[PDB]
């Protein structure tokens, strides 16, 4: 009790956890795997507490019976007034992104073109696009839609898997985490932005974090909004400004997930953490911020403002939404319920 066992996935998010461990004089301590699935695991057994979740992930864990404590809360314009531990949660938008000099590619002719995906398994890079195409070629052959891609977490020797580049000495391809070069929202997009994929699935927000000068990170500096299109399903091409009538869709916020016995005291020591290390904590911008990480989105996305509270208290289904639900066991179909381990 007053103490939490995070689950950190990778190397990197190992050192901004043990980092974090420190500053809060080990309120906090860490557990590693190598994928967000082991991580899950860890917290069935209960060797780790908590870890934060894609909704795709917040699916497998809840079928597991983990349950959803906290959620991403990022920059909002309505609901302003209200403070941010209490403000609804608005959700993301999944889109795909190309070239604007890759002319003439649209949503109808992605058939044979080299894909960027955040991960196997999560909302923007793989659930919303894969399950739209299974919809629209009536065929579970997804594994032969696109020539080659880069989707972490397949099979390293399948085409999914062409496309990743594995870490500083190409060791690691395709794993699903941040030593994979093209992992997650800002890998997903870099692949596309150093013209290795033809499109990148990945959230509304990516784009506009890393270009006009955002990131500074040398693969992303001369980057430019003008230079990107995004794909609508009408199969019209629109600028990134068009995010809300240009989208596949709407997706839930990234949340902590913890077993249900462990949520109520997950609960209140993040409260507190973030209190101290959030967006205007005690000890931000001056120790650690947990919400940055160099573009990297260790942990959390670095675009939150704070973890927000749930209210309804809402068991994973109504957490994530029938619609995304269903969404997601009919494209499970291809590859009816029960806790993956
Ligand atoms: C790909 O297609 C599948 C199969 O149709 C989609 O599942 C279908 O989509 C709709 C939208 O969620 C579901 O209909 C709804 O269901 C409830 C009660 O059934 C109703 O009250 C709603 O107003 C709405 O009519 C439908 O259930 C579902 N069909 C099946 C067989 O499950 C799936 O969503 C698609 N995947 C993606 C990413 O679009
Ligand atoms: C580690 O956790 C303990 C217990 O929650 C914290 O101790 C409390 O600190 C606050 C602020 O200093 C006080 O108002 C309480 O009276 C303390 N006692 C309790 C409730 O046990 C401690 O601050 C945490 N350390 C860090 C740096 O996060
Ligand atoms: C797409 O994402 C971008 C980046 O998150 C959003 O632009 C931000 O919007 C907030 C408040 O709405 C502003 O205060 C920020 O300055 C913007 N960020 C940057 C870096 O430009 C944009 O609103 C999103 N669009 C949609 C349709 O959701
Ligand atoms: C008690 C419940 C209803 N309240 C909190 C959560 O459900 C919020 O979850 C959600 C978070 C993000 C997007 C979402 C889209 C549809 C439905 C729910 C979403
Ligand atoms: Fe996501
Ligand atoms: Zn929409
Ligand atoms: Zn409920």
């Amino acid at each position: 009790y007053t103490r939490v066992v995070w689950c950190a996935v990778g190397p990197e998010e190992q050192k901004k956890c043990q980092q974090w461990s420190q500053q809060s004089g080990q309120n906090v301590t860490c557990a590693t795997a190598s994928t967000t699935d082991d991580c899950i695991v860890l917290v069935l057994k209960g060797e780790a507490d908590a870890l934060n979740l894609d909704g795709g992930y917040i699916y497998t864990a809840g079928k597991c019976g983990l349950v959803p404590v906290l959620a991403e809360n990022r920059k909002s314009s309505k609901h302003s007034s209200l403070d941010c531990v209490l403000r609804p949660t608005e959700g993301y938008l999944a889109v795909a992104v190309v070239k604007k000099a890759n002319e003439g590619l649209t949503w109808n002719s992605l058939k044979d073109k080299k894909s960027c995906h955040t991960a196997v398994d999560r909302t923007a890079g793989w659930n919303i696009p894969m399950g739209l195409i299974v919809n629209q070629t009536g065929s579970c052959a997804f594994d032969e839609f696109f020539s080659q891609s880069c989707a972490p977490g397949a099979d390293p020797k399948s085409r999914l898997c062409a496309l990743c580049a594995g870490d500083d000495q190409g060791l690691d391809k395709c794993v699903p985490n941040s030593k994979e070069k093209y992992y997650g929202y800002t890998g997903a997009f870099r692949c596309l932005a150093e013209d290795v994929g033809d499109v990148a699935f990945v959230k509304n927000d990516t784009v506009w974090e890393n270009t006009n000068g955002e990131s500074t990170a040398d693969w992303a500096k001369n980057l430019k909004r003008e230079d990107f299109r995004l794909l609508c399903l009408d199969g019209t091409r629109k600028p990134v400004t068009e995010a809300q009538s240009c989208h596949l869709a709407v997706a839930p916020n990234h949340a902590v997930v913890s077993r249900s016995d462990r949520a109520a005291h997950v609960e209140q020591v993040l409260l507190h953490q973030q209190a101290l290390f959030g967006k205007n904590g005690k000890n931000c911008p001056d120790k650690f911020c947990l919400f940055k990480s160099e573009t990297k989105n260790l942990l959390f996305n670095d675009n939150t403002e704070c973890l927000a509270k749930l209210g309804g208290r809402p068991t994973y289904e109504e957490y994530l939404g029938t619609e995304y639900v269903t969404a997601i066991a009919n494209l499970k179909k291809c590859s009816l319920e029960a806790c993956a381990f």
